[PDB]
């Protein structure tokens, strides 16, 4: 698996304020067309999905597609209504995983 | 240790040009001021030190305090000259440490 952290902005929003979930991921997202130093294409890995839950029931969801930036930052808008928990769970095209929590307190 | 994790944006900067080196740590950052729902003061515990380096030169530095938000975000504006490697360490009250590396390619 690879590093990911969730952040809330503001951390700790008030009932009914508009707030960001910020969820960052360690990850080089090789596109699979880059070369090294010998011309050998370096295999393509890049993050495809990424999906968030709150108190188990899904709510997001991102396709992240190709050509994209190392170590990327996923944001979603939402309206604080009750407090929870956050969990979104990343995956890419190696099949690898990526997971993180964050807590929503008002 | 807690987890923390770096990136850069653009992600890989041209050189002579400005970007912003973005640093994120898992950590509750509590103030001390907080009560649990038992009304127990929660023991303070935040990062109080951020030192990154780039190439084994202390480039940046910063030593936040209590009330300080959960899960925080540093961010710090360079010009890409040379390539080279950023590792940030962080530190906090409990002597616990996060670190992280990132690597700049022009």
């Amino acid at each position: 698996p690879f590093r990911t952290i969730a952040r809330l902005n503001p951390a700790k929003p008030k009932a009914g304020e508009e707030f960001r979930l910020q969820v960052v991921a360690q990850h080089p997202n090789e596109p699979g067309t880059r070369r090294d130093a010998e011309g050998k294409l370096i295999p393509a890995k890049y993050i495809n999905l990424v999906e968030v839950y709150f108190e188990g029931e899904k709510v997001a969801e991102a396709r992240p597609g190709p050509s994209t930036s190392a170590n990327p930052l996923y944001a979603f808008k939402f309206k604080a209504e009750k407090a929870g928990t956050f969990t979104i769970k990343l995956k890419d095209t190696d099949g690898d995983t990526g997971e993180a929590s964050v807590k929503l307190e008002l």
